[PDB]
């Protein structure tokens, strides 16, 4: 970290740190997770998928959200943390603008004075996610040095930021960032692995036996594991497809078990998945759903507790899947 | 009602009475409410909207959920009510396709074998879902008699129904069919102002002085208000941007007072609310905001509590809005 950033850093880790002993803080985060990001999410038992064996599967519902709801999750959870800090401008930067977007709303709720840093090229190829920034009243700035781009648009906020800590809180994006974000971050985005605990615990009186989700960025794996790091009796299974930090943090933690699925199996599972749950999962979603299924079918009468993390986009990459087919000769 | 289809209507109206006498149905079609069809949805505070003046605005964030919620909502009631009645197949029409796709996915999951008619020409400018119904297992037979078109579509559902009641029930998609359609959906539909009523109570203990919704089809004004039509203290303000049975029942409710709103109205309040709320609302909720805005802007000081219930594709018709303004120049 550039000696510069200290400061900052400091009185934000400093902040952090107090808004996390605060239950009045935790309420509000709260609140606002529910009016903005759509929270909790569903948790939702497949009973035709598992019918004939002894597994219970459970679906972590986070597809039903509206894109971006998880970029909302940790910018609410900023947002609300500059506001404690008495800061009253934002900078954020953002590529395809989701990010910006969710800066954008969470700081016209608080009334807080937003600019975004933007990459030329991006502002070009988006005018509607920045005429939505625009329309929320953040102020959008298109950057031309370097690139152009994400880094650059990404380097320009920081040293904005880096010459005005003391009124704006940087919002950051990625959980990849200098201390204390990463844990800001993995903390604003943990409540996924929170309800489904707590959902589990309701529903089926015991945790899970194990929680299978897709490793990849932006599989949001680290918010459904995080709450079970400690929960030792439980297993973390992280599906990869066919370093980032999302594999980096579940590493260190020395409790993620890896396996991999293939494009065959996600698209068994896709479909079975449709045809029994009437759910169109995500090619992500896929091949956790892969694996759980390879789990119940493996032993049908292990008696097994089994939660998969729903990804997203499930109507929106289900045109490559209609070309995977149509490809494939199968359609 | 062509009297051959007296039978099927009157063991439905049989079914629906006692279903509705059935906390234990209730209570089914409550658990696929939540893990389906995403409820309850939000009720959100405005408070910069409002801030200088008496006006409580609550928003019902109906904005949240995802396109076709509102349909999944009367066929998860109404494919409920068929596996009741012991029924074993699913007939529907559709057009654009999102009924179709509710239908089927309804259908998987309590597993009824579905079959959809769709217009010859609906068919093929919708490819996506018909790609869904299919991928979830139903059956989209073409049409291409008369005009090849959903009254196509849907002429033949009934004739195909009209035949086989006796195992299949017919997934209604609009308000408007024989009796005892019309209750059933409206049924099925109003947990809005449920929701409503009760969220309300818990936070401002009383219900709301005002409930504002636009009325005019697809609006589902009706399933904001149903709730509310024996609240006689509490006023129900229906929006008319600038017969169908939308109005048809709130007019013989004889308790919806009409209001109209202007395009630069709903254009005020829909930039208002981006900027205040970080909302972006779509043009019908707009005109519903709008008028509420006009309610408090009029006497500030009249302490009143409102209600608007927010339509939906906010992030739709966002391009027609760039328009509006590109066009007017206030771009």
């Amino acid at each position: 970290v550039p000696q510069i950033l200290m400061p900052a850093l400091r009185q934000l880790e400093e902040a952090f740190v107090s808004a996390q002993k605060d239950p009045e803080f935790q309420a509000q985060f709260n609140d606002l997770l529910k009016n903005y990001a759509g929270r909790p999410t569903a948790l939702t038992k497949c009973q035709n998928i598992t019918a004939g064996t002894n597994t219970t599967l459970y679906l972590k519902r986070e597809d039903l959200l509206h894109g971006g709801a998880h970029k909302t999750n940790q910018v609410l959870g900023q947002a609300l943390l500059a506001k404690r800090m008495g800061k009253t401008e934002i900078i954020a930067e953002t590529g395809a603008g989701q990010h910006g977007v969710a800066s954008a709303l969470a700081s016209a709720l608080l009334g807080l004075k937003c600019r975004i840093y933007m990459g030329a090229k991006d502002v070009e190829r988006q005018s509607p996610n920045v005429f939505r920034m625009r329309l929320m009243g953040a102020e959008v700035i298109p950057v031309h040095s370097g690139s152009a781009t994400l880094k650059d648009a990404c380097n320009e906020a920081l040293r904005d930021w880096s010459g005005s800590y003391e009124t704006a809180h940087y919002m950051l994006g990625t959980a990849a960032g200098p201390h204390p974000y990463p844990t800001i971050v993995r903390e604003f985005q943990r409540m996924i692995g929170e309800e489904t605990k707590a959902q589990i615990l309701e529903r089926e009186g015991r945790l899970p036996d194990a929680v299978i989700a897709c490793v990849g960025g932006g599989s949001n794996a680290i918010g459904m594991f995080a709450d079970f790091i400690n929960e030792t009796n439980v297993g973390l299974i992280g599906v990869e497809p066919g370093v980032g930090p999302q594999h980096a943090y579940l590493n260190s933690t020395g409790r993620a078990d890896y396996v991999s699925i293939t494009d065959d199996e996600a698209l068994e599972a896709f479909k079975t998945l449709c045809l029994h749950e009437g759910i169109i999962p995500a090619l992500e979603s896929s091949h956790a759903l892969a694996h759980a299924l390879k789990m119940m079918r493996e032993n049908p009468d292990k008696e097994q507790l089994l939660v998969v993390n729903l990804s997203g986009r499930g109507d929106k990459d289900i045109f490559t899947v209609h070309d995977i087919l149509k490809a494939r000769g199968e359609i």
